[PDB]
């Protein structure tokens, strides 16, 4: 089964193989008095690995690299952070020191610098307008518009029909909004509609935090965001 928040100690990282050459990575972090799970993605790219998002902190991200070496044994050569918050760029310095080329959109890099978060080194061009898509090796990167943050990207793995929604997509067990301080609530449903229209074939949808599902996670997130909008 998919590992849940209460069975991962803070500091440990679990890997979940979704398909040949596609994994999620799952870590936990304590925030504001609670413990949260957090997901990212690993995609095999020939003899190398592409990493999507850190494991939420330098300590977790070091453990992430250790678990990848243990369970996969291929080198992580590039990493993409899907927005500027610490569950996505926290650990970029660890990755850079290990020889990983770290990437984010110019928007994410700008917002990380303002916030004082770690800044991925390389820039992802071609993603500044809502609906923009670019290929990045074995994945497609998609900017759906502002949602959880103004810079959030989603990631699609065509070989496996895996859609990583990042923090713009909520797991089912989350029925209230949570951290929307940086969100565009007015645009978030429209941005989710763009995801649906661009990846209607997705079979395996991974939220930023918690259990994967199908495309029903998009409807779920829209429902939850609209309820927050109305209260
Ligand atoms: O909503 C998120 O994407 C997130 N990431 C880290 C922490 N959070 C919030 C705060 C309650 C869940
Ligand atoms: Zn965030
Ligand atoms: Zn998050
Ligand atoms: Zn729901």
């Amino acid at each position: 089964e998919y590992p849940t928040v209460s069975e991962i100690p803070v500091g440990e990282v679990r890997l979940y193989q979704i398909a040949d050459g596609v994994w999620s990575h799952i870590a936990t972090q304590s925030f504001d008095g609670a413990v949260y799970p957090s997901n990212g993605l690993i995609v095999r790219d020939g003899d190398e690995l592409l990493l999507i998002d850190t494991a939420w902190g330098a300590k977790n991200t070091a453990a992430l690299l250790a678990e990848i070496e243990k369970q996969i044994g291929l080198p992580v050569t590039r990493a993409v952070s899907t927005h500027f918050h610490d569950d996505r760029v926290g650990g970029v310095d660890v990755l850079r020191a290990a020889g990983v080329a770290t990437y984010a959109s110019p928007s994410t890099r700008r917002l990380a610098e303002v916030e004082g978060n770690e800044i991925p080194t390389h820039s992802l061009e071609g993603l500044s307008s809502s609906g923009d898509a670019v290929r990045f090796g074995p994945v497609e990167l998609f900017y759906p518009g502002a949602a959880h943050s103004t810079d959030n990207l989603v990631v699609y793995v065509p070989s496996a029909s895996v859609l990583y929604g990042g923090c713009a997509i909520y797991e089912l067990s989350r029925t209230s909004a949570g951290n929307v301080a940086d969100a565009d609530l007015a645009e978030w449903p429209t941005s989710i509609e763009r995801i649906q229209q661009h990846y209607p074939e997705a079979q395996f949808v991974i939220p930023g935090h918690g259990l994967p599902g199908g495309l029903d996670l998009l409807k779920h997130t829209t429902n939850v965001v609209k309820a927050h909008t109305n209260r």
